[PDB]
């Protein structure tokens, strides 16, 4: 999909890495002693998603929604972000301000 105007993916880039952080540390709570107070202190633990296993004591709800950020970075990395997978069509900018981590449009996200 040749399609670099429209939509800025940077944006949409940092703040799944964000997003997927914050929620990985929560339900890596078994692993991370480290939460911390408020800000991370240094620069940034680069050490992130490096844990290739299922496990149970994860949320659910966090390790879907890191697949569908999982999902998102990889259509960056292809460099068809803001592309629907269940279309093989073009996203709305604003489902990806309000969502940037759905590989789906919302017309598939109100029809699952
Ligand atoms: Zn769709």
């Amino acid at each position: 999909l040749a399609g670099g105007k429209s939509m800025n993916v940077e944006s949409y880039e940092k703040i799944l890495r964000d997003r997927q952080r914050e929620l990985y540390r929560r339900l890596h709570k078994i692993e991370a002693d480290f939460e911390e107070p408020r800000n991370p202190d240094d620069e940034d633990r680069a050490s992130e998603r490096s844990n290739d296993e299922v496990l149970d004591e994860l949320g659910q709800v966090g390790q879907d929604e890191l697949r569908a950020i999982d999902a998102a970075l990889a259509r960056i990395a292809s460099g068809t972000f803001g592309t629907c997978v269940k279309c093989g069509k073009r996203i709305s900018e604003d489902r990806l301000k309000a969502v940037p981590y759905t590989p789906f449009c919302q017309e598939c996200a109100a029809a699952l």
